[PDB]
């Protein structure tokens, strides 16, 4: 269980190193800085507005902008919900 | 958990061909090629926008749209959730 | 398994009447017929702008709105779970 | 189960009575009173709208919104997860 939530910080900070240099010059408030991004990549992990919202108007300055998402996305909305059943299995003794 | 990964695929292959034939004629940024339907489609699996943002505005010109889409979103938001938790159960 | 499958359709139809009923002629486009309100209620199902979309225009005209969504939002949102991994547990044997 | 739904409902209220003194008079269509802040909440906990719609608007005022917020939805949005798969459990 500690192993997955260490995996998922290590994720998080180098998606958000990644996304503060691809979008942060073209989207500022978005992925500005390395706390900007990292608070973007929480709401895009809870799914809050990710396309109309974020992706497709990142995609329409960058194209490709879901080769970062989507599998973003895949990885952690997924390590997440692996993580918190984990704990639950873990809390019957 | 292969077979279930397998299921997936064809399915969203098939209905993002499906969705590119229906709409992409009317609602182009949606559904104008493959690409852009494989697209809507996961964002539609995600459930973001997916009414307000999507089969609103495309019901209105296609007032049975739902019958595409409210079953699409019962599949895979039901498939992608099965073979989640058999990837977590195989793993013991 | 079966049972859970039909109690959330008398649930759903049941809702679609009463929604239909309360909103439907202050707010015709979401609730106007039961048609548009078993839509309307599948969208606040999966939560899709439920509040900013949905409930806030709606509670607007009726300021106690949320005495019928929240419990409906409550109800479907753990039965359709409750039906989903009752489902997945009987797969096995 | 029951000590997780009394345990919930504790965190809801103060989280609620908190979020009025902090956001209320910036944001009281929002946060103006304990009953619009509970509807918020619950709202932040579907996580509907929760940043575009409410977080981001906040925090352009309060730009430390986010202390508040995203621990409150990893605590409730988690809690609510294991009170209803407490409940699956106990049926059995
Ligand atoms: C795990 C998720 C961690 C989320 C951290 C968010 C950090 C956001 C932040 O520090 N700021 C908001 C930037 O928009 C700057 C406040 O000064
Ligand atoms: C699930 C698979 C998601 C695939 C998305 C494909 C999107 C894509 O290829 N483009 C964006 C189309 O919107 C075209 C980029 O050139
Ligand atoms: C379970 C969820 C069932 C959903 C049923 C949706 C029915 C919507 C419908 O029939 N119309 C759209 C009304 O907006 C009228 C099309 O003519
Ligand atoms: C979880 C509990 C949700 C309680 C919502 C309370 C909302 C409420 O009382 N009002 C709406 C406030 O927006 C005031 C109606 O008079
Ligand atoms: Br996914
Ligand atoms: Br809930
Ligand atoms: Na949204
Ligand atoms: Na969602
Ligand atoms: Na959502
Ligand atoms: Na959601
Ligand atoms: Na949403």
């Amino acid at each position: 269980v500690g192993s997955v939530a260490a995996l998922l910080t290590v994720v998080f900070y180098i998606a958000a190193v990644m996304a503060t240099n691809l979008y942060g010059a073209t989207f500022p408030e978005w992925f500005g800085d390395l706390s900007k991004s990292l608070y973007t990549l929480f709401q895009v992990m809870t799914l809050e507005s990710w396309s109309m919202g974020i992706v497709r108007p990142v995609m329409n300055v960058h194209p490709n902008a879901w080769v970062f998402f989507i599998p973003f996305i895949m990885l952690t909305t997924f390590t997440v919900l692996n993580l918190f059943i984990g704990i639950i299995v873990d809390a019957m003794a």
